[PDB]
């Protein structure tokens, strides 16, 4: 039996996966407590301890004899793309600190790098299609959404810059992939606040994307701390402000549409980016999954008309009610949900154009065959040549 | 070694033969308009391409021929055709392919390149040719019938990061290049936008126009005018099949009326809500920037100067003008007042080359007996240099 370890260093979490193979399977997953590694830009010496728990789990989990032969990879995504954008130097320092830390365990260190969006979207499409056994025919589109970027990867029926050719089990595949940096659910929220905060705000932001009675305090330097808001930057007369929920789905939608900008093609995603016509089935995972899943589970674990209605209803539940109603859910997720859901609906319908007949062809999944839908398996695959 | 690239633009298809530093060996302009005009009559494509293709088989030694790659890259003319009919565009591309496939070269594809792939390659093309990769680089302004690109590195590094951005690692340097392509902002499509806008229902079937010389007349068919996606936003029910353009030959007013077919979340934009970073460093403007500005230059430097020259030229009656320049094709000559004024607004208001910035632009036809154009830049890619 063989083992491999891949760390998915995304902008909200670093997730470590252990794979094994006598078909390859996920043996275990570990979520590193804390945010993504880019938040370590100053305090890179703390990275070692940050990674310690998930790394110790792996040394306790893989037999000692198999350990020096076991490869270890870190692939970083949009969070780190943004950090690099801000400071090449910082991003490098973070990657090096990660490296020193992983190098020290008794595994075969294989590199820490920022993978491209074009790679990432590809690999996740591989992971899913592998997992469904759809490589044992015709295939599933891959929709990914994290804190910072969102990807879409699928095969259309017979704009080269954007495509990938790839031969896999005797078949040559042309796969459309694209990554919208700044369009993960969190960066969108930033974009939306930046844009909506006027100078006259008073340090108070009434917002329809959050529940009546929610309050959250937001720091201007953090908010302008990311490249995704450079475009809305103003010099502000206060060093922070407080978001106040008005919980109105209508308006929150309206206001979410504003962070997206005619199209030079047959049809587009948004921002002038080409999108081919929709084709076949899709699996929507990560934030897509977790968010939709929370809403689905108020619809007897349905349609776009019904999902929208569920969200409108939910967004108006006062905050105290929402908390009390879902007491076992982390306050940090629970608060995002009205925004996230509203956001996800728009991204799929106006964004990826999943309107009309197209809506039901999306199947939301966390795991296939007890293995996480993500890109790290795909990355694993190509990397092992298994 | 040799390679061939066809530049299928909206007015002309141009074939380039490169050989190898890489040099243009020869160029051939295919007679007729661009391939999109073949949408119905795709079987005619073969003969249309025949002259320039035979030239190449006569030109490259036979032994070198099977090893020689051949590419066709199509630009905004074909983007517009695809926008009207996916199917048509595909049929055109296929007909082109069957035709090219039949020659004894190494057929490497016929495709519509993106405005960014377009702005990219052209920017690469000039910097290669100016020996710039060794140092730092020049901006690229390209203008054609249907579209206009602008491509340059801003000081900022990443700032706006909107996907108006590329990476291009090139002989050891990773370059963050801003590039955009304004579809329908080529000189011709901008002309038709302007007519389309300014035509009033009441008109009688005559459009008085100040971008044309006193005494200029041209008859324009309404179904051609509305036949492009670019005047879609301007369509109106008109009580006539055609109308006549009549120059009143006034630059002031031409400028006025040109501005109107232009419309910003950002610190700054180009036009129409599209981001543009701060202008930075120097630029080579080419294709129609060069063929039009060079014409005016030859009636002499500075921008107030090129303005005075265009105001004056726009007043010369059409009979005078045609007599003054008898060796020029009436099809180009008749457009110059408009193009000059256009170019001047595009550079100054669009791209903000106002004041001080102006003199950073060097218009250029060709560097080292090689054309400014995307094609050579493509060529260096299509041999992973
Ligand atoms: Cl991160
Ligand atoms: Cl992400
Ligand atoms: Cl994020
Ligand atoms: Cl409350
Ligand atoms: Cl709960
Ligand atoms: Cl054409
Ligand atoms: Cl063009
Ligand atoms: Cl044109
Ligand atoms: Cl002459
Ligand atoms: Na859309």
């Amino acid at each position: 039996v063989k083992y491999g370890i891949v760390l998915d260093a995304g902008s909200s979490h670093t997730n470590l996966y252990i794979y094994k193979w006598p078909v390859v399977q996920q043996l275990e997953e570990c979520q590193v407590k804390g945010p993504g590694i880019s938040k370590y830009a100053q305090k890179t010496d703390e990275i070692a301890a940050y990674l310690a728990e998930c790394m110790k789990m792996s040394t306790e989990r893989i037999p000692a004899s198999k350990q020096h032969q076991t490869p270890v990879y870190l692939g970083a995504t949009a969070g780190m793309r943004l950090l690099r954008m801000e400071s090449k130097q910082s991003a490098d320092e973070v990657l090096a600190a990660v490296s020193r830390s992983l190098k020290s365990y008794p595994f075969d260190f294989q590199g820490a790098k920022i993978i491209t969006g074009q790679e990432e979207g590809a690999y996740g499409w591989i992971t899913i299609n592998y997992l469904l056994g759809r490589f044992k025919g015709s295939t599933f589109g891959a929709l990914d959404l994290g804190g910072s970027s969102t990807q879409i990867t699928f095969v259309p029926l017979n704009a080269p810059e954007t495509s990938l050719q790839f031969r896999l089990y005797g078949t040559d595949y042309t796969v459309y992939t694209h990554s919208f940096l700044c369009y993960g659910k969190d960066q969108a929220l930033w974009q939306k606040l930046a844009q909506d905060i006027q100078v006259s705000s008073g340090g108070i932001l009434k917002d329809p994307c959050f529940y009546p009675g929610y309050k959250k305090v937001v720091n201007v330097s953090e908010l302008y701390g990311t490249p995704c808001t450079k475009r809305f930057e103003k010099k502000l007369p206060f060093n922070q402000f407080q978001v106040q929920g008005t919980g109105d789905y209508e308006q929150c939608h309206q206001s979410i549409l504003k962070i997206f900008n005619h199209c030079p093609y047959s049809q587009c995603a948004f921002n002038g980016v080409f999108l081919p016509p929709l084709q076949g089935s899709f699996g929507a995972f990560s934030a897509f999954y977790f968010v939709m899943d929370f809403f689905k589970k108020m619809a007897n674990d349905s349609s776009q008309e019904k999902m929208t209605e569920i969200t409108k209803n939910f967004c108006s539940k006062p905050w105290e009610e929402v908390k009390a109603s879902y007491p076992t859910v982390k306050e940090k997720y629970l608060s995002e949900y009205c925004f996230s859901g509203t956001y996800i609906l728009s991204l799929l319908l106006q964004g990826y154009n999943f309107t009309g007949t197209s809506w039901d062809q999306i199947h939301f999944m966390g795991k296939i065959k007890d293995s996480n839908a993500g890109w790290t398996l795909g990355y694993m695959l190509n990397l092992t040549n298994m």
